[PDB]
């Protein structure tokens, strides 16, 4: 047996397919085991329109020995495209082996892992090209940013939603399609158990929207507008200023900005650095919930 | 010297390059040696134009040697994109080891070597992704569909026609461009023989016309049309029907079920299972042979 | 520690990041450390836009220490993408250990590193495709054709600038990025060493443009137009003639024409072989130096 062969092959029955299908729609991806009550991890855009049209949606996960069993959302989190699904009563299951993304180094190989009796699904192979990297990602869901690891092992419709898998046939990392990316699989573990927990996550906002700015004098993320009644009001931000640094993260562009913003804590006092027409200001901001209610 | 480098100088004196050439037009591709009496196999869309106009065209199979060796075309399937050549009173060639695609598993480590004296030839390396993928492949020749072995291996214009290597150099595809598919090797062997000794193959055909079909009620392939006096008119097969299974092999899209009429024995019955307005109904097909005459 | 982990933790202080800031503009790239006197090599094309416009641009480099060091430009050849800088008085510098890509081989694997602290920085890994592989490179400086390292690793704004890496951790290649391909070390050595000694690198040049032809007659670079004056005028070399070999380098391509005209010596005459309506004619030339001043 092949090195990454014998890797594939120890997690291939922890790796799910969820099928999504309407009277003249469907849609595909893929999941991962990873508590033995049923609790399946995917990426957001997986389920998202099953979750904004449940009444004509139907969910189903369909595991590696062909059993197809139907599939209930415990919580979704669009701003880390991250999702939970549950299972119910089902017995025997090769539950995954997670990982420490914080003990992953750059070169490291990897294991793009989807679902076998996925339609047209993908094991692809690589290295860990980058660490902490803040990526875009793009229906009627949120665009978000995420800071993930990049791989330059292919990730598409076939693996998204599995597992990046380690030498040690060990999660590392979810794969999203949304060159290769995946999200850190210690963010992961934060957002399930919160997902389990309380069926939603609360995120920290400030009210700022920004746009990428580098040159000599200053490079960050430039002010766009600041909302009405928003942190940033009360704590002095002003459009056209420059963010260079979010609480204890420096940050280079509008991506990093955001993922920055989701680091600090809500309800606490955070410094924020800004060039104001030549002059470094440091302005104090606390961060409001996104959600109140469910907060 | 490397893994891989020494694999792929083992098997470099058996992949032999391909022009065609006329009068204002060229095309180069890459072909194996896969018997000491002179046989090549490269894929159909090398030789395709130089099959289709050989009062215009020339074709000289070009060894690693610089040897250069008029060729001459025992036969070709478009079917299949697989060509047979034969190039007459060589010695010392060296044949490549031709392997069992039935013992191929995802994830092991491959090959796709190129010809080594072509313009603008490749050598890639990567893993098996997927066995038993169906892929479309689009000259004045038919299009068809292919149940590939794929690889995210790059598959180009440098290494299509060569072979897929494992890592005990023995060729387990065939590379093909028309990420990375490939032609297992027990369906070239059974092309390549066919060819060899006939001139010809002779698939099944049944007179059906299909598109993709995916949704809650049946998913599969939906009959668009039914030719006259076809074997599927004579079988009950209607227009609108949703094909679920041919024969032994169930069929998820128009792609898969390609292949799997080319899977049926020619004169004999067969199962096909179909939805009609909410209702499977099974019916008997026996197919005919596309070419009377050849047969 | 993975095997590729090791071989890019070893070299990762030998790479650099190249900014270059205008007061509305920048751009960044990588460099590798040659010389322990502050010799940085990267590729034309990441420092191209500050030689055009040096009083508007600043350009500093980086090291993977965060310790930030203005730059000086010691020369650049946009011929071969190649460019030297100098940075004065850094002390316990780690340089990098050069290789002989004469020495390399199809299928060795190779890692294409990016400075550490780039912004959008990558590490890519794969094996040698293609060697001495004519490609094109495309601001106001000159399109350029290079015989370079064919590899399967991906090459990206990323990894530009910095070096390809064997599994000794030695530098066998510069990336560039203007499917991947790499500049030879030993063509890298050549003119970095011109650079740094002179200030400039002499190139021969014949006063010729061509366009590729391929058919069954003769194939090779079509000559398109012969300058006034030209070494060319002077040797017979005629409009619609087809260069098929210059000097000891046979020429398939107007690509390949590029990279054999500078293999030529400056002011020493030269075989050209070429069809000129069905006859072979075979003529003298003598190179002239691009710049007469410079040398």
């Amino acid at each position: 047996a092949g090195r990454f062969t014998k890797v594939a092959a120890a997690v291939a029955d922890s790796v799910v397919t969820i099928e999504s299908v309407s009277d003249q729609e469907g849609m595909q991806g893929s999941g991962v085991i990873v508590d033995g009550r049923g609790y399946i991890v995917t990426n957001n855009h997986v389920i998202s329109e099953a979750a904004n049209n449940p009444s004509q949606f139907k969910t189903t996960v369909v595991f590696n020995d062909g059993k197809e069993v139907p599939a209930n959302l415990v919580g979704r989190d669009p701003k880390t495209d991250l999702a939970v699904l549950k299972v119910d009563n089902v017995d025997n299951l090769t539950v995954a082996r997670l990982g420490d993304s914080s003990k992953v180094r750059v070169g490291d190989e990897v294991l793009a892992v989807g679902a076998p009796l996925g339609l047209r699904s993908t094991v692809t192979q690589g290295i860990v090209s980058a660490l902490h990297r803040p990526v875009p990602l793009a229906g009627s869901d949120t665009d978000t940013v995420i800071d993930a690891i990049q791989t330059d092992a292919s990730i598409n419709h076939g693996n998204s939603g599995g597992p990046l898998i380690d030498m040690d046939a060990q999660v590392i990392g979810i794969n999203t399609a949304g060159l290769g990316f995946a999200i850190p699989v210690n963010e992961m573990k934060l957002v399930a158990n919160s997902l389990i927990k309380d069926g939603k996550i609360v995120h920290p906002t400030l009210g700022i929207s920004t746009r990428s700015v580098s040159n000599a004098i200053a490079s960050g993320a430039q002010v766009a507008n600041v909302k009405a009644g928003s942190p940033a009001q009360k704590g002095g931000i002003l459009e056209n200023d420059v963010i260079v640094k979010v609480g204890n993260r420096a940050v280079a562009d509008s991506d990093e900005f955001v993922v920055a913003v989701r680091q600090l804590a809500i309800g606490q006092d955070a410094p924020i650095e800004v060039v104001r027409e030549g002059r470094h200001v440091t302005l104090t901001v606390k961060p409001d919930p996104d959600s109140t209610l469910e907060h």
